[PDB]
């Protein structure tokens, strides 16, 4: 059975909607499944906010070390790193790190506030040639993931192209590109997702995301041992608001599309 048949069967049994885009950077060939369809990004949008600050840092050498005050009122829901710093400060670099590696919601909101609101993240993405991405809200409401709601969504192909440009391509100057890559590789939340569908020795940098409607996402850059990198985005969402998140489906999808490398 083709790779297309297998994803279709995986999607059907799962009872949800699956979106996959794999780019093989060796020859720019692509494996696509519902890749032009919009999905709620949830926490995968944090990469774009962190990337926007890195871009700023290319022309402002003091920026990443700028300190930001964390107060009890800044805290939203789920703040594993920021709660450790109430009444203190975190630099913009520390916020970038926490947001990506721990998916800290307070850190995300701080970064968006620094940039001037969700619309500035959207403008940064456009500046990269990404015409799909839109961020509309802050944490935690950007995670509602209501079916058919276009707010805070992108498509798997658009997000694959953009993640490729950010980590392996021309989006960021080298020092900032390397920082983004260091952050993604140190991610702590993605063991059960894309990483679980791959050979154990491959190196992966990824950002997970989860939200309502059992929306379960992961976007990853993958460095095989003896091949050029792959970029892989897997988005998955379900029709009932209180559906369980399904990291195992992303892992199942990663295993299907990388069988052959
Ligand atoms: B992200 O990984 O999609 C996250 C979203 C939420 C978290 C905690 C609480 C509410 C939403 S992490």
């Amino acid at each position: 059975n083709s790779v297309q048949q297998q994803l279709e069967a995986l999607e059907k049994s799962s009872g949800g909607r699956l979106g996959v885009a794999l780019i093989n950077t060796a020859d720019n060939s692509q494996i696509l499944y519902r890749a032009d369809e919009r999905f709620a990004m949830c926490s995968t949008s944090k990469v774009m906010a962190a990337a926007a600050v890195l871009k700023q840092s290319e022309s402002d050498k003091h920026l990443l070390n700028q300190r930001v005050e964390i107060k009890k009122s800044d805290l939203v829901n789920y703040n594993p790193i920021a709660e450790k710093h109430v009444n203190g400060t975190m630099t913009l670099a520390e916020l970038g790190a926490a947001a990506l590696q721990y998916s800290d919601n307070t850190a995300m909101n701080k970064l968006i506030a620094h940039l001037g609101g969700p619309d500035k993240v959207t403008a940064f993405a456009r500046s990269l040639g990404d015409e799909t991405f839109r961020l509309d809200r802050t944490e935690p409401t950007l995670n509602t993931a209501i079916p058919g709601d276009p707010r805070d969504t992108t498509t798997p192909l658009a997000m694959a192209q953009t993640l490729k440009n950010l980590t392996l391509g021309k989006a960021l100057a080298e020092t900032q590109r390397a920082q983004l890559v260091t952050w993604l590789k140190g991610n702590t939340t993605g063991s059960a997702s894309i990483r679980a569908g791959l050979p154990k020795s491959w190196v992966v940098g990824d950002k997970t995301g989860s939200g309502d409607y059992g929306t379960t996402n992961d976007i990853a850059v993958i460095w095989p041992e003896n091949h050029a990198p792959l970029v892989l985005v897997t988005y998955f969402t379900q029709p009932e608001q209180k559906a369980e998140n399904r990291n195992d489906i992303l892992a199942a999808a990663a295993k299907i599309v990388t069988h052959g490398f």
